[PDB]
């Protein structure tokens, strides 16, 4: 690096000694504020800091030119800290890991043979149809609730509905399979392999999170759990597998059915490569997408003026997007500028991860090889150097959008070659319900406040409120 630049040790660090009721806090509430204590650290300490804990120090940053510096010094297939207890189910059964997994050479060669049938212009073009379906059917099921109800409106939870749409949209991506979770009674396979989602995520958490301590005995009944919930997942994956296969062979069509039926003609994946990916993309749908979906909705209902601009331009593309769901992609820019919006205020991943694979430079600052830096998304998104009024609902800022290092303004997804796979299928997803329910429907809530994010693996909605729909 050169001469000129800070040494490490000059970095501003957060003490790890004060005197303060963070002990008391941590006994109560562990780390479910970390975004806005480490939001606190930022304003008080500038946009890099060293966080000092257990003799270790993690770099935290929080501008798009570090993201950009970051992307830099990716290798040819950048680190991940792999989930362990994902992991460990794979290591029991003798089930390879995929992408969300792997590291080295064996990351990359997965990840080369998924790009082309899931995160590509062309692959995005083939499953929109059946998202479009899955939102359409959606989308008509509360239209039907609203107009049937006696009051002329409809309070309810959508949380739950929107997270079967997530899982029902991937699913049908993923295998060509209706689950059918919009109908008012689904098959026992199909709510026995969405609680095995559920179970596998909240699993994942509490082991995570588990005490050194307490593992020996508290652990054993979570890890049967969480290993059944995978059985679960797999016998589900493997049943799509088999009847793909059938397919093919006897009954092969000339179109696109499926992301995995391309992946099994492709055929450069083995079978057991190839169900591992399709397994941890499954895997990728439970407690993601349903969250900023979620959020853009609460955000239309208190910002009323965005949610009748939104619907405009909804009612305007409506006709093109029936002919050819495909144009979505281009024919409803404010829209997508709202999902920005969204994971701006509201990310999923608190924050993005690399291990420096070389000394690099942030900041001005010399950060050694192996040193651990994460980008918060909460603070990059609440910087009013960047976003002014950024606490400010406005999805024009994306279509206004300015600065040198603009590419790196909207990261919640990551970026570079280990970017989220499923970035075009949650795209797509959030786009045609929202697309869907504006054409038809006015969402409401009873009050304004800020909703409370909880930091518990991801951020979540603490309390989200019912949401009232009327006719338009
Ligand atoms: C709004 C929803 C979502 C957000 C914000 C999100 C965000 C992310 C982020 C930040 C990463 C790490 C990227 C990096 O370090 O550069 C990631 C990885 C990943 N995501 Fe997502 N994701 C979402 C939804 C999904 C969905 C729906 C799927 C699957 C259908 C999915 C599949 C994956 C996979 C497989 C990886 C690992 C890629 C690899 O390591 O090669 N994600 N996601
Ligand atoms: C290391 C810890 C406690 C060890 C002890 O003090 O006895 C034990 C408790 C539960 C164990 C895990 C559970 O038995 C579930 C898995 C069982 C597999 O045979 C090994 C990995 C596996 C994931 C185990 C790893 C490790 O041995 C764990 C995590
Ligand atoms: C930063 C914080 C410690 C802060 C402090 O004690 O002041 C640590 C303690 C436990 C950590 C978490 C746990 O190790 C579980 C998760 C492990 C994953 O690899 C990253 C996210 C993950 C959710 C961790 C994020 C973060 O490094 C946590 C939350
Ligand atoms: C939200 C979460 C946990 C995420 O941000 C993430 C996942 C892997 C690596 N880094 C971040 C995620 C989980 C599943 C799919 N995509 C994203």
């Amino acid at each position: 690096v050169p001469r000129t630049v800070l040494p490490f040790e000059a970095m501003p660090r957060r003490p790890g000694n004060r005197r303060n009721r963070l002990n008391q806090i941590r006994r109560e509430q562990g780390y479910e504020d970390l975004h806005l204590e480490v939001h606190q650290t930022f304003q008080e300490l500038g946009p890099i800091f060293r966080y000092d804990l257990g003799g270790a120090g993690m770099v935290c940053v929080m501008l798009p030119e570090d993201v950009e510096k970051l992307q830099q010094v990716d290798s040819l297939h950048p680190h991940r800290m792999s989930l362990e207890p994902w992991v460990a189910y794979r290591q029991h059964r003798g089930h390879k890991c995929g992408v969300f997994l792997l590291n080295g050479p064996e990351w990359r060669f997965n990840r080369l043979r998924l790009n082309p049938e899931v995160l590509s212009p062309n692959a995005v073009q083939r499953f929109l149809p059946m998202v479009d379906a899955v939102a359409r059917d959606f989308s008509q099921a509360l239209k039907k609730k609203v107009l049937q109800n006696a009051r002329g409106s409809l309070t309810l939870d959508v949380q739950p509905s929107i997270f079967h749409y997530t899982i029902e949209a991937s699913n049908l991506a993923l295998f060509g399979e209706r689950l059918g979770l919009v109908g008012h009674s689904p098959s026992s396979a199909s709510l026995n392999f969405l609680h095995a989602l559920e179970v596998m995520f909240k699993s994942t958490v509490q082991l995570m999170f588990m005490p050194r301590s307490n593992s020996r005995n508290t652990s054993p009944k979570v890890w049967k759990e969480h290993f059944e919930a995978w059985d679960c997942i797999f016998q589900y994956g493997d049943n799509c597998i088999q009847k793909i296969y059938q397919e093919l062979a006897f009954s092969r069509p000339q179109q696109y059915t499926s992301i995995v039926a391309e992946l099994l003609l492709n055929a450069e994946l083995s079978p057991d490569a190839i169900k591992a990916n399709s397994m941890e993309l499954t895997a990728g749908s439970v407690d993601t997408t349903v969250f900023p979906l979620l959020m853009t909705l609460f955000e239309l209902a208190r910002n009323p003026n965005v949610q009748q601009a939104l619907r405009q331009e909804s009612l305007a593309a409506a006709a093109s997007i029936s002919e050819h769901p495909q144009k979505a992609t281009t024919e409803l820019p404010l829209l997508r500028a709202a999902l920005k919006e969204t994971l701006r205020l509201y990310p999923v991943g608190l924050f993005l991860e690399r291990v420096a694979s070389s000394d690099l430079v942030l900041q001005n600052y010399h950060i050694p090889a192996g040193t651990l830096v994460r980008v918060f998304l909460y603070s990059l998104g609440r910087n009013p150097a960047l976003f002014p009024r950024p606490e400010r609902y406005n999805p024009q800022r994306w279509l206004d959008i300015r600065g040198s290092g603009r590419n790196f303004y909207h990261v919640p997804f990551g970026f570079g070659m280990r970017q989220c796979l499923g970035r075009r299928l949650a795209e797509a997803e959030m786009l045609l319900l929202l697309h869907h329910v504006l054409k038809h429907l006015q969402v409401e809530t009873l009050t304004q406040e800020d909703i409370k994010m909880v930091y518990s693996f991801i951020l979540r909605p603490s309390m989200f409120p019912l949401l009232t729909f009327r006719a338009i």
